[PDB]
């Protein structure tokens, strides 16, 4: 094939620094041609199911349900036909069950390097163990990527996303590292801590920032009220994750405005690190580019988990290739995105996201780049005794970052009890509901049954101006 | 010597993990007789004035002026007289004309690995520059100071300090990586993270645990306000930097009881990384051990930069023996200290500092982990135009964590302009100390000549019971 250090499990060369003149980290693996690289992706998925099968009870019982056997893997078509897909559910199920990291987690307790996971959900959160071996491959993998962006080594590179559960900052700050790059992990989440970064980035100069797209809107208007010019940063590079905005024209070109510099998009979900697989690259700027030999995506149509054809849209699904502690097989997203098979502008022969990813198949929705399910909000309103049974969600961006809005009803016998105990219930509703979301909620009070009870309610309105357009067009097609 | 991976620039093997029944991670080095160890750090001293006088403009330059060649290098008596404290002001005023990591940084630019910092001051803040050989240095030291607290390959880590600027954080999470640990670095900063790490380590029962020590007092009552038992946390040990407290009964004790387990001190400067150079020990659990191999600390007469007898108190400062990357060499503390130098319970044969740090030699003092010059609130309050040209500090512990409080003076002109401009300086005054001191102040004012003007001031009352008996036996002593 030529892959360039191209076995399971994967081992690469940490001294690896593609020459100065390559726009390509991978030559082979980047340009090869497609089918090729099938050939060989196909080879992967039959190992890394085979290894599947034997370390993990999960994929063993799932795959035994739908009646598949890695035997029965002969085809990329074997693989979307038979290979049941992975809901984030299940994952959940699986971790009540084998805690801490499921009956997935492949790898001995001996060999987990990380300790990150998730937020969301009532009850017992989700963990990700990543394994040492893992988190090599996912800072290769990272630096690959962020090559093709390009960032370079001795670039001064901003993580300015908060550093704690979230594989997110973790997955930009590996990739910095080992491209020998000069990582600036200066994090996010403190109030007060903008007004410091601006200072840091007006003196430090980088190259390259990572975060949030809004938090980049936030911190060009911060800068201003701090008296700086965000067009004296040095930047070269903006890339993000976690929400949508790096590939939408109302967001994008505001913040290429304010920093003068190009704004890549990337990133698919957390459980898929290395989660920059999905990531636009220097020459092909507009949305983003599949790189099927690190993570294997198959955009499907969500009645069949079939692939959908080029220049149609579906639900992005995942296949870890080089992972070997809870590797995902065929993990449904359940976002929603338009991927075309086209010569793309960098030369890379790999399925491009030319809008990246917007939309899903359920009621998720992201609030300042967290994800945030409403039957969780619902679930978490009525473990308390003074809810009044209803209430609804407002989503707004009035200011540069969402705002997520609580109109939650008090029981008869909290509004009798007057002001004070009306007010009790509010403060404690907002501490359950920030405790289970992770962020911050607005949360205000209506009248005990002026909410109308309909028994699936639609309890959401999104009206954040930027995403309308692509919201209405998801109705038309 | 029989030194363990005795060299410079040092190369640790990363595959080295001890014997399971091994008290020491290097016997040799931690056991030698101490006259045996001083003959190998003297000829390291030589190794390391020599690599900074060919490499850090900022030393030759110091050196020359003070009178001092490395030739003059011949035993340790000539270290503490011939060779000149280094200040932080001197490596400020460095970074000032050498910016981005002064004329002492000593690796070239494509060596820097990760870029941290320090808050604190006016203009342009301090950055560290740490080289890659440098990283590998102090993961090394952190998991074999970490080996030394009982902690052990395997065992959950968390890591809840703010993973941002400052190397705490980041030295323990390098430290529990090398370690082989599962490092869980949740972090801290944002506002509800507290009531969201509690349930996580009611979940996750990590083994250990590293933050602030009144960070530690916070989260107990945290937990008990989410329903919690901190005592069910799995909890083995804790281990603290970045503020007295881990060595402090009224502290300890509180933490000791809280958890159920036992509480480690540790840390010595942010400039100094690998910070755990002092840090006590499963058996030599009270106060500190200097480990001398790894950073060499003199404690001395701040009169005149000598060692002080066994038994006497004095001033930390400090030289790192393993770093290629803005090396410190006799970096002057500002701490006090007692240092003493008979048999330690565990075997290691460490000077030891039998109740921590505790006190200075300056005006500076500690705000929930962050250092805080009183200098520096002038400075931040004289650049504004409604400041009446006087305020008073108050530092107070009434609830788990320290609070900051300014009573500021407004001009005459802003207390005319009526209650509107007054509160519009107020939270302007509170902005720009925040800004720049990292951590949230409170700000009042008071009536703009109501303050006493004494022409240097002393501007700052202690009212921390926890640190008053210190406090006191510092004036008697
Ligand atoms: C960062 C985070 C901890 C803040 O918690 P929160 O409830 O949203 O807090 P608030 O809205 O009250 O904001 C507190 C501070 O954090 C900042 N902030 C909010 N969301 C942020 C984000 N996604 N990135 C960076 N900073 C963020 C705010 O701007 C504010 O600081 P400032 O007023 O000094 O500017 C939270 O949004 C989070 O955990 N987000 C994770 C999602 C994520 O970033 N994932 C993608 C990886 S790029
Ligand atoms: C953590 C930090 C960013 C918070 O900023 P701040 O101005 O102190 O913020 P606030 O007092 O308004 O507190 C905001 C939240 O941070 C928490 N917090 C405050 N100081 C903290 C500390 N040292 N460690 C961990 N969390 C801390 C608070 O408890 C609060 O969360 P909660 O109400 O949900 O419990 C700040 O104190 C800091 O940068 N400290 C660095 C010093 C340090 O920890 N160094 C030693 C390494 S161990
Ligand atoms: C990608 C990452 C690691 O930053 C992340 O947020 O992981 P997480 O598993 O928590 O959430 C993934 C979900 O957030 C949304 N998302 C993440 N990145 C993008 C993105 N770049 N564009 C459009 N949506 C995104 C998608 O809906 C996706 O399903
Ligand atoms: C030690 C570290 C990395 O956590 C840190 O805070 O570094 P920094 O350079 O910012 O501040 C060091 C100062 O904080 C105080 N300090 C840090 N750790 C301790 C400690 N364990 N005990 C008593 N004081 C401490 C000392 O006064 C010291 O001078």
């Amino acid at each position: 094939s030529g892959m360039e250090e191209w076995n399971f499990p994967v081992e690469y060369d940490e001294n690896y620094l593609p020459p100065a003149d390559s726009r390509y980290w991978f030559p082979r693996r980047e340009t090869m041609p497609a089918a090729e690289r099938d050939k060989a992706i196909l080879g992967r998925l039959q190992q890394v199911c085979q290894y599947a099968w034997e370390h993990a009870p999960f994929y063993r019982r799932k795959w035994e349900e739908a009646g598949f056997q890695p035997s029965q893997l002969k085809s990329l078509e074997d693989f979307e036909a038979r290979v049941p897909v992975v809901k984030k559910t299940d994952l959940r199920e699986s971790q009540a069950a084998h805690p801490p990291f499921g009956d997935y987690v492949c790898v001995p307790n001996s060999e987990i390097f990380h300790v990150h996971g998730t937020s969301g959900t009532t009850g017992r959160p989700t963990a990700f163990g990543i394994g040492r071996a893992d988190w090599r491959a996912i800072a290769n993998a990272h630096a690959r990527i962020m090559w093709g962006m390009g960032i370079r080594p001795g670039d001064l590179v901003c993580v300015a996303a908060v550093f704690s559960l979230y594989m997110g900052s973790w997955g930009a700050l590996a990739g910095a590292e080992r491209l020998r790059a000069k990582a600036f992990p200066f994090g996010a989440g403190a109030p007060g801590m903008s007004a410091r970064l601006v200072q840091w980035l007006d003196t430090m100069k980088p190259a390259a920032f990572y975060g949030t797209p809004s938090y980049a809107i936030h911190l060009a208007e911060v800068a201003r009220e701090e008296k700086l010019n965000p067009r004296n940063f040095g930047l070269k590079c903006l890339f993000f994750s976690g929400e949508p905005g790096a590939s939408v024209p109302g967001v994008k070109d505001r913040i290429e405005e304010a920093y003068g510099a190009k704004v890549y998009d990337c990133g698919s979900m957390a459980e898929m690190s290395p989660f920059m697989n999905v990531a636009g690259t220097e020459q092909s700027n507009d949305g983003m580019l599949c790189w099927q030999d690190i993570i294997y995506t198959e955009v499907c149509d969500p009645a069949n988990m079939r692939r959908v054809p080029y220049g149609q849209r579906g639900t992005p699904v995942y296949t870890h290739l080089e992972r070997t502690s809870q590797p995902m097989i065929r993990l449904l997203s359940g976002d929603l995105t338009l991927w075309t098979n086209d010569e793309n502008p960098c030369g890379r022969t790999y399925p491009r996201l030319p809008q990246g990813i917007f939309g899903r198949i359920d009621d998720m929705f992201t609030i300042r780049g967290e994800n945030i399910y409403p039957s969780e909000i619902d679930a978490a309103l009525n473990q308390m005794s003074g809810y009044g049974g209803e209430h609804r969600i407002v989503i707004t961006r009035e200011s540069a970052m969402d705002e997520l809005l609580l109109r939650v009803e008090p029981s008869e016998s909290v509004h009798a009890a007057g002001a004070a105990a009306l007010e009790t219930f509010r403060t404690e509703a907002s501490h359950r509901v920030q405790t289970v979301l992770g962020v911050r909620a607005k949360v205000e009070l209506v009248a005990p049954n002026s909410i109308a009870r309909t028994d699936k309610a639609r309890r959401v309105i999104d009206d954040r101006e930027v995403f309308r357009a692509l919201n209405q067009q998801l109705q038309s097609s």
